[PDB]
């Protein structure tokens, strides 16, 4: 019985854990591209203040 | 052996609940940024006129 509900704690986790291996990078790129479109945002922001300038 | 099993796969499908969550708000944070965008170009838009 110990082996075999060792057997299953072995697969439960690993499933899972590959799970968050998968997913975190994505999180990652995610936070990365907000931070680039935040800083696109920016440019726009400063582009209109010297519209307003002129 | 038995506690460590009960402990990690509670605290693992704790994980697995959580992260699809960060997932759509990382998502809907992007789709928010786009709709601010193009607010700005409206904006834009409107200085020019």
């Amino acid at each position: 019985e110990q082996n075999q509900v060792l057997n299953d704690v072995n697969n439960k986790l690993d499933a899972i854990n590959t799970m968050l291996r998968v997913y975190l990078p994505k999180l990652t790129s995610m936070l990365s591209d907000v931070m680039k479109q935040n800083y696109a945002l920016s440019l726009q922001i400063e582009y209109l203040s010297k519209q307003l300038q002129e």
